[PDB]
């Protein structure tokens, strides 16, 4: 599957969109950030 809305959890323009980058990072117990047309993790969900 192509690296345009099928690999970045459909996220773009730094927005949490369609596939929600949040969820793929929640598997890792992390926040998910859209960094352009790209999805990475932010920080641990352990906010304390």
């Amino acid at each position: 599957v192509h690296k345009m809305a099928k690999n970045q959890f459909g996220c773009f323009a730094n927005v949490d969109v369609k596939g929600d980058c949040k969820r793929h990072c929640k598997a890792e117990d992390k926040e998910g950030i859209c960094h352009g047309t790209k999805c990475k993790c932010g920080v641990p969900i352990s906010y304390l």
